[PDB]
């Protein structure tokens, strides 16, 4: 069976399955998925580029502004201008979008722990860096 | 920063990333991408239901109906009642399916090999073990 150990197939239904479960919680707070991914990627960040959001955020560019203009209209976000090159904007979260979503990232490190403890310590953290090296790799 | 280390994300990030890579060959082959994922999926299979179908495509169980209804048109697919409950319709590749995706199921497995050769061969069997037992805990 071709798919039974395909990567990108193992990686999508991993990522689909570990996420999924998180909406209900998300949702409960008044949260959509999207202006989740949004504010848990902007928390304790530095000012970053609307292309950088979507590809962290895994958002299509036209949606992400979308997105940001109504976040912006409820003052959870803000855009700026970027040092010197004006055809970027840069984006952050405001004080209010961060005491709005700090629970909900209580509870999703809560949530990750669950998903990696059958693993244990080396397992996980094996993973996560495998993660992080192909993100890098492959990142444009 | 909470993202740079939070598993949802990097597996979000790192599926995204590795699948779109292989978007354009998929097309320039005639194929759309729900529609690879439906053949790759289905290729040496035996009948799976279309629950089944629509978790392992990460794709919503309506939209899967419809790209089957359009497969099944064009002779690359085929739905059958299931042995004792029909509740249930199962789905099977048929051999001009299987004969119009074999040629991209070689590039995908060479694709894969590329993704996974600077992890060497220990890292990407732990990858993959780690991501199928994943699995197998969180479908339902
Ligand atoms: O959407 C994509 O580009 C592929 C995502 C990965 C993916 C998820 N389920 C699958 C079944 C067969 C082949 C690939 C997959
Ligand atoms: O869509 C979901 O349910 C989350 C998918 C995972 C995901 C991708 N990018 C992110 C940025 C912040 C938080 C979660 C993510």
């Amino acid at each position: 069976r071709f798919v039974d150990d395909y990567l990108p197939a193992l990686l999508a239904q991993a990522s689909q399955l570990i996420s999924s479960e998180f909406h209900e919680v998300a949702r409960q707070h008044g949260f959509s998925v999207s202006e989740w991914r949004v504010m848990a990627s902007l928390a304790g960040s530095e000012p970053i580029s609307i292309g950088q959001l979507a590809q962290v955020t895994v958002t299509k560019q036209p949606t992400v502004t979308r997105l940001l203009d109504r976040m912006e209209a409820r003052g959870q976000v803000e855009r700026l201008p970027h040092e010197s090159d004006r055809r970027i904007t840069l984006v952050r979260i405001t004080r209010k979008g961060l005491k709005a979503v700090e629970h909900l990232m209580e509870l999703a490190r809560e949530h990750e722990r669950r998903v990696l403890e059958p693993f244990g310590l080396r397992r996980a953290e094996e993973l996560k860096q495998t993660l992080r090296q192909m993100i890098d790799l492959h990142v444009h």
